């Protein structure tokens, strides 16, 4: 979800004809020896590759020890010292670009409101606050982009926007 | 309640993706730090998260520790400032947090009178003293606010303050 790009990394410079399982082995194998696991059994859940580009990311079960295999930066696999790095789109501080958007008009549902925000792209998460003795909107809601870049851009459109009867605040909620 | 909800705490603006151990270890260890705690051992029994609104309940082994946990309101968690409440089902006893208001002038009704304390927040009980054969006032009202928070804040905005060539008195019935 938003944490997803807190369980994968990029590897570099990995060696012709490796397979994805080859690979996942390799690095499970590393993280048992070095004692950097935090339960018992393998912390890495899937491998994908580019064969054309000599590049892979790996995918790992938690936060804590994708951290951890960053160490693994210059290892060396079938002769080769390889790339580790975080994805470009790595969030060091997590939840910095969820927004908080006020002044809904209360009769508008969850898909109505959905639809005003993915005007400028679509959300990974999406929350309408309503009171659950009723059913009714509160009249604010909370989200996230899938492309965390949108995310300026849809405050700069929709801030201040005049909702027939009332006027929208959109902030990142902090 | 009347008598719910004594060993409960809302928080919210917990930080995605925490953990109910997390947040547990966290609060037993700021009790303890800041000599909250009452007795050896954990106050903090149970944690219960939303992970989608981004709130939790708190449930503690003791009533008076749930009080004193309400000094934490605000603290910062992981870069995010908590926001700690009573639960919506927790209510004080009856009176507990009544007003007396004196020196208001004697020709002033009810809702004249009412219109000053309600501008602080809504009330759940007010009586304007009046003598009975005649019906004027006897300058003098008693009163309790829905929000017991409010209570301090009426008493700040209208305790020792000029009302006409009158000072008025606000404070607490008993």
């Amino acid at each position: 979800g938003p944490l997803g790009s807190a369980r994968r990394l990029y590897v570099g410079n990995i060696p012709f004809g490796i397979t994805e399982e080859a690979m996942m082995d390799f690095f499970n194998a590393q993280m048992r020896l070095g004692g950097l696991t935090q339960a018992p059994g393998n912390p890495v859940l899937a491998v994908q590759i580019n064969q054309d580009k000599n590049f892979a990311f790996l995918e790992f079960r938690s936060v804590d020890e994708t951290t951890q295999a960053m160490a693994f930066d210059g290892i060396i696999f079938q002769g080769q010292s390889l790339k580790i790095r975080r994805p470009h789109d790595y969030q060091p501080l997590p939840g910095a670009h969820k927004l908080f958007i006020g002044g809904l008009p209360n009769y508008l549902n969850d898909d109505q409101v959905k639809e005003l925000l993915t005007s400028f792209g679509p959300l990974k998460a999406f929350n309408l606050v309503k009171d659950s003795a009723t059913g009714l909107s509160k009249g604010y809601a909370f989200c996230e982009y899938v492309d965390i870049n949108v995310t300026d851009q849809a405050i700069a459109g929709l801030n201040g926007m005049q909702l027939g009867d009332k006027k929208l605040l959109v902030q990142r909620a902090s």
